């Protein structure tokens, strides 16, 4: 493996020559040397994107769609490679990476499918002889900055859709997941997109990302990452007046009412709260249970969590949980655990950590002052709070700074709709996991969870703009100068 | 003169007042609040409290409220006209226009309130219904300019209200009385307390509070590009969304196949109406060489006819004053810079008090301040060009993206130019400032972020909520043993 940037149709070394050694979060073994890019690399890619822009944006939608279809067929051949890399570099299990690769395939196809169909409007004019219509135009070069947790699918959801609608792209993957980025670039290359239409530069955020965010020729930034970093990017984007899409994380309520199949509720709870070691923006990070089922629920949930198998994700396809992405995550989780213990929480199970591995720590007897109720816990530490009624459930659910997703388990149509209605989130799910995601549906939060929506036409929307154009067919008198005649 | 907060008119908490004066004769118009952070915070908390009640009711009830606002506005028309003239310096034709348009705006918000639709989606999963709902953003700050303070304020306010948001509104300091009249209208319409709030104070204090505050979900702003940039940056802190209208230097491109006389009348109206203080004003006129001489001749000929006077004098007055002495000073700089760079002054150049005559220039180039900057005032460059590519090159060479226009009878040239000009809006054979109440009004580049009017306003102030219901039980991948 020789991992490189990809700029203007060419796999290229960083101008610096710098390299970081990317190692596996699993055993710490070396994975590959990867670029450590600077501001000049970013600048090169940006200019490549700005020169490719006109040619790319002015061909008909169908041509771009043919490119995305080509991308799809290339990706299908690269599936196993993507999976291996997602497991080795990202710590994903077989099931996590299979799921992500499938979803990625779907995403690419989706952008392809929608490319020809993104429509403007024909309007009624309040004026006499006037054609009034509204066109969709692509924004420009779009910066795309992505996280390490689902680096493939998140990256591709932004890239594929942004490309489809006539934007070009410069893409900086997460520092912990460079090889995934590189592989995306291999796909785009093998698909033969025109040079400069898609550019990959692997480098540290404060350098590469900073340039992408401040550059004059960058039209838009779409960013999935930490909420603070997103506030930074948001503020710095204001200088050049570039728009932004920001997915800043969540702390999603999973609310289980008293009429549920409690065993089923526990199975669901375990999947939604702990999948990918809980590193999912839509993870069910706060579990809220009705007191009538609370004890039986807690006992069952813990029973199933106990069942989870944590191991090297390379071993076989049945491993439930691989490691956390890095040492920093384990440390942070240890902070959350320390906080909860010191605040009087019962640690029902887990907390054991070796290397980057962390066995899920479940807590009860928690209150709203716990760090794990007040912060997004991106990792395998879960509170379970007990509530007396639907109102309290809702109160606790909305008791966060986050807005992303949420879910309620119940068979009662009124309680389901009332809670759904009252929960403040960009997304809500009745009788499913908090992390439900489809390729074409608006995905995003309110509150501290972010700004904008992605997937399908919502992504098209983030990366295009309305252009109001009229044609006046008749001659008019004008109010000045009033002396006319 | 009365901030409006939580259903009542009241003093600012500082008690600090300020004298506001007519740009026309400089006479005293009213004493108005100088509000502080606390005033804003109070308006905001009131908006926030009123929010759940206002958002949750059916849209038809809000529409009803807007129809009441409509009825009241119709009663208050001459009050609004009067104030727009005396405090704003608008001529009778311009204030009549703004009022007629504001009426259409309120009616439009009311009309559309019941109609803003989410989507029903096809799901890729078995046994799941998947839909998307619209939801109001929250309390919304509305910060407006002095040039069209009524119609701009009301486009923002009415549409934001229609769709279930609460408003905290801080009018341009140069037009506080118009703000007050709006609050008067809202109060007489009887909207629930906290739904709409007016606080009159300085931008860096009241506006800063609005833009940095926790409970404000969104800010829609119309004003200086620099101020807009600041607001966009400070917005980041709380992750609040912004709509930003930052003005333009709109190209008006005149080709050689046009009726030249007509092209000139159009050009004069588009470039100079309301003393050229209009975001979509035709600020840079671009003529094809073949018609250029006769065009210039005729344009100047009509400019000659423009009556500047006390806009109170009568209904045929073409131009009133600028808004303040600062604008005169700036216009003076633009003219002096153009002359000093060897620009040929074809006509005008005199100022008195707040009045400034149209100053028209030719033989300019791209380094002139009147080509490089938004000239919000009656100073206009006319640039002669050899061909369409050059028309477009000059049209695009500017930081601004707002609007634009081309006069021509050739369909291909019209459409080539319309596509090539980088602007958020474009008009073939009409003025650059065409505006309808239901259209996506906004620019690109330095002209701003977002669109307003109709569903586009609703859009700036709402979000999509994806909701699913899953009807089948599922098997889960972890734990695998299970
Ligand atoms: O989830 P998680 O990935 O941890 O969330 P993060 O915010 O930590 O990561 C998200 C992305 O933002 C990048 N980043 C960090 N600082 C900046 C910046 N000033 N400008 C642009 N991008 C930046 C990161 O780059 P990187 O990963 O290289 O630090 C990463 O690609
Ligand atoms: O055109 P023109 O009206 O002259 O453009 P401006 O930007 O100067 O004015 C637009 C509006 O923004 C206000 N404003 C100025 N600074 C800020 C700020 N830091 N935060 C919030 N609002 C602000 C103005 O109030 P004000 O005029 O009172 O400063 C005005 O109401
Ligand atoms: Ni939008």
């Amino acid at each position: 493996m020789k991992v490189a940037n990809y700029i203007n149709g060419e796999f290229k070394e960083p101008s610096t020559g710098a390299f970081q050694v990317k190692t596996s979060p699993v055993d710490g073994s070396k994975i590959a040397e990867v670029p450590r890019s600077g501001r000049e690399d970013a600048r090169e890619a940006i200019d490549s994107a700005f020169e490719a822009l006109k040619a790319w944006a002015n061909i008909p939608a169908i041509r771009r769609a043919e490119y995305l279809y080509k991308m799809l067929e290339v990706f299908r051949q690269m599936k196993e490679d993507f999976m291996k890399i997602l497991t080795v570099e990202g710590g994903g299990t077989y099931r996590k990476v299979w799921g992500e690769v499938v979803f990625t395939e779907r995403l690419i196809q989706n952008a392809a499918e929608l490319a020809r169909h993104y429509q403007g409007r024909v309007l009624q004019s309040d004026s006499e002889s006037t054609i009034s219509v509204v066109f969709k135009r692509s924004k420009g070069v779009v910066g795309v900055i992505t996280p390490w947790n689902y680096p493939l699918s998140i990256s591709m959801k932004k890239i594929a859709h942004t490309l489809a609608v006539g934007n070009t792209v410069v893409y900086k993957p997460a520092s912990d997941t460079p090889v995934t980025g590189w592989l995306i670039a291999q796909m785009v290359a093998k698909a033969g997109l025109p040079k400069g239409v898609f550019n990959l530069v692997i480098g540290p955020g404060p350098v590469v990302g900073e340039e992408i965010v401040t550059h004059k020729r960058v039209a838009h930034v779409t960013f999935t990452g930490e909420s603070s970093t997103g506030r930074e990017i948001a503020a710095k984007a204001a200088g050049t007046l570039k728009t932004v899409t920001l997915e800043l994380g969540g702390s999603d309520p999973l609310i289980i009412l008293d009429d549920v199949d409690v065993d089923y509720a526990a199975r669901l709870a375990v999947f939604a709260s702990l999948f990918h070691q809980g590193q999912i923006c839509t993870s069910a990070k706060r579990i809220i249970v009705h007191k009538a089922v609370a004890d039986k629920f807690i006992e069952r949930y813990v029973h199933y969590v106990k069942m989870l198998r944590i191991d090297d994700p390379r071993k076989d396809e049945k491993v439930d949980l691989g490691p956390l992405i890095n040492e920093r995550q384990v440390a942070l989780m240890k902070e959350f655990v320390d906080d909860a213990v010191s605040r009087g929480g019962r640690l029902l199970i887990g907390g054991r950590s070796w290397g980057n591995f962390f066995e899920p720590a479940i807590f009860v007897d928690v209150d709203r002052n716990f760090r794990i109720m007040r912060e997004e816990v991106f990792g395998p530490v879960r509170p379970i709070v007990v509530v007396e009624n639907d109102d309290q459930a809702v109160e606790v659910a909305n008791d966060t700074d986050y807005g992303l997703s949420g879910a309620v388990l119940t068979n009662n149509v009124n309680r389901a709709f009332r809670i759904a209605e009252a929960v403040e989130s960009g997304m809500f799910h009745i009788n499913d996991v908090t992390f439900l995601e489809e390729s074409h549906v608006p995905f995003g939060g309110i509150k501290a969870s972010g700004v904008g929506r992605e997937g399908g036409e919502w992504s098209f929307h983030e990366t295009t703009y309305d252009r109001w154009v009229t044609v006046t067919l008749r001659t008019r008198r004008f109010p000045i100068p009033s002396a006319l005649k």
